[PDB]
DNA sequence: TGGCCCCACGCGGTGC
DNA sequence: GCACCGCGTGGGGCCA
């Protein structure tokens, strides 16, 4: 039993379950990563991921930890979601697409 | 609703 | 010139 403390992977995965991209994923991520920035005093509003435009970098250690997690644990959530809703879909549009449009065969 | 949230997008700045 | 880069902005979904 590791400490409750941690950030775990079970925790991880529920963010991913409640995200509506995976963008929004990291976006939810930063938040959570992020706490202090995200407080009533709205540090956040001085911050961007790279230090453009005349503001603070986000932390380079955390925003790695995210990217961590996107590549790690994101797609492995997602996959049956992925496979079920977007690529079997795609397959079958394949298999029965027209060589020729109705719209184009009756011009 | 109306407040929260998400994301698309025109924009100017930058750099090659 | 033009791709690339974050900003400010507003359309619009979600829900109690």
């Amino acid at each position: 039993v590791p400490s409750p403390y941690l950030l775990s992977d079970k925790e991880v995965r529920e963010i991913v379950q409640q995200s509506l991209s995976v963008g929004n994923f990291a976006a939810r991520m930063l938040v959570r990563l992020f706490p202090e920035l995200f407080t009533t005093e709205n540090l956040r509003l001085q911050y961007n991921h790279s230090g453009a435009c005349n503001k603070k970098q986000l932390d380079p250690t955390r925003l790695r930890l995210i990217r961590h997690y996107v590549e790690a644990v994101y797609p492995v959530e997602k996959m049956e979601e992925v496979w079920h809703y977007e690529c079997i879909p795609s397959i079958d549009e394949r298999c029965r697409r027209p060589n020729r449009k109705k719209c184009d065969i009756l011009k």
